[PDB]
């Protein structure tokens, strides 16, 4: 008997232990747009040193310009509007917002905001349900409230920041609907691996896409999160590419390498270290899911197979 | 027609603009005793420069012996121990924690903290009994919750700080007790001119106090309200020591000086300069009330008279 299958190490993790205790700052709204903007059309560019990777590779572009997908960190109603309006000018398909965090987030007279918690997991274990309806009741309750904002700055702790009594509360869904987008939400937990349930909605969620649907995947930093759904959207719409050349792609166009690399975390990061290692096994085991399960139209959901064919660390 | 006398100028200050929003760290704990800690025995120091008096001046120490009182900013539960087994070596007589803090306050975990809105106005327009019930649910709601504690730093901001899973909560009476103290409220609003009702409240209960009672007044850090009920008992209890006399003793035992000098505050603090020149005006008028009732035996309290004899900007 196994208690966490490889791809579920935070189910270990206990919520408690991490609960909201502040309104922490998303996006200080000071640039036109948010920041790690990218998309598949953009020109390809050195790797980070970081990844130990070899620069005179020259990745496979196939499918890049049919992908029609970008990522991004969060943002304020202004910069989302600039995104939507560059987005624009690329397609004349549905635009949608693909939300990717799990924590609950919003905006407080136009800033966006999110409900942290140490590790950035105050919904950690909450099913979507749960978390979207804390969403709902915390910003509701900010209404008309005083609260404190702030960014963090040394160790994850509030620094500096304001005070406001509350004026306007909105859900990111009807920032993204006032911005010309469509919006889908993935509740994603901050700094692992998507779980079975959050792939099987999206999987879902792709199936039913119109052709020129273009998504634009965000996170909070615009880097985990983001970059894996990107990656899984790259395999799925052009399973003839090989592996190597969408890690090294969906890295050159500004996301991470999801690949093998030397993996290093300051002292007070090294709980990251085997959630690093798991997303790479993981990455490796969905590529395995498109080859495997694309010829018959994915009959067989991602949570379904991962279950009769677990990953090994 | 005047809308707020004298001494009552804080009446035109809007409470929903100064509501709590963080719980403050009222001492750290690292000393043995808390900040600006001083008795009534201690000898007189020179005067701080920046208020302008006469070093050479020494004023009469008549009944600074008897007069049994102390003064310090807020305490851990040990500091507080310590205060106690310090005044208990001065006296045979009851030792009374009289609390000054008008803003909501406790203990979780041992640390002292204070709900804390902009200008410590949590509980500004309060009555003391609404100021009492918010203190209380505060208290009790952060029982086996996550709380978020931190010092002002910058700008009067949250900086740093901790975060941690409250399993204890007590309030200051229940620290005071436990210290051996008896406990006294006075829900004195912090940075201004005790109201008519602080006063009638302290005159009564100083009537009933035994001749060998110490009284150890704080407030958050032990400098405005803290000096204004040491100086006010100093009055009442030596009635024939001049003016001058009071307000230098209790300056250079450690505390503020309450008479006349050349206000200068930082231009973030211009809104401090009407409230020190109130407290000025009404310290002078609280000495007349004083001369004026004290041979008859008080029949006449503070309240009553200030409003036939209104003190004058
Ligand atoms: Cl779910």
């Amino acid at each position: 008997t196994v208690t966490e299958p490889v791809g579920s190490y935070a189910r270990a993790e206990r919520p408690q232990d991490f609960e909201g205790f502040v309104w922490r700052l998303d996006n200080d709204g000071k640039e036109a747009l948010p920041r790690n903007f990218r998309t598949s059309a953009d020109a390809l560019r050195a790797p980070e040193k970081k990844f130990h990777l070899d620069a005179a590779y020259v990745p496979s572009r196939e499918g890049m310009d049919a992908l029609h997908i970008s990522g991004s960190s969060a943002f304020t109603p202004a910069q989302l509007k600039n995104v939507a309006a560059k987005l624009r000018e690329k397609t004349a398909g549905p635009i949608y917002d693909v939300d990717l965090r799990q924590e609950s987030h919003g905006y407080l007279d136009g800033i966006p905001v999110s409900w942290y918690g140490e590790r950035d997991w105050a919904n950690l274990g909450k099913s979507q349900h749960e978390a979207l309806a804390d969403e709902r009741h915390r910003l509701h309750a900010a209404l008309h409230k005083t609260v404190y904002i702030a960014p963090l700055g040394k160790h994850k702790l509030p620094e500096g920041g304001e005070v406001r009594r509350v004026q306007k509360v909105q859900t990111e869904q009807e920032v993204a609907e006032a911005a010309g987008m469509r919006y889908f939400r993935i509740a994603a937990t901050d700094h692992v691996w998507p779980t079975p349930e959050n792939i099987d909605r999206f999987l879902a969620f792709y199936r039913t896409l119109p052709q020129d649907a273009w998504l634009h995947f965000h996170c909070e930093a615009g880097v985990g999160r983001t970059t894996a759904f990107m990656v899984m959207t790259d395999m799925l719409k052009n399973p003839s590419v090989s592996l190597k050349d969408i890690l090294y792609r969906q890295h050159e166009i500004g996301g991470f390498y999801y690949g093998e690399f030397p993996i290093k975390t300051k002292d007070k990061d090294s709980w990251k270290t085997k959630y690093y290692r798991e997303k790479i096994v993981m990455i490796e085991q969905f590529y395995r899911y498109v080859q495997e399960n694309r010829a018959d139209g994915y009959q067989t959901p991602w949570s379904v197979w991962l279950k009769s064919h677990p990953a090994k660390a």
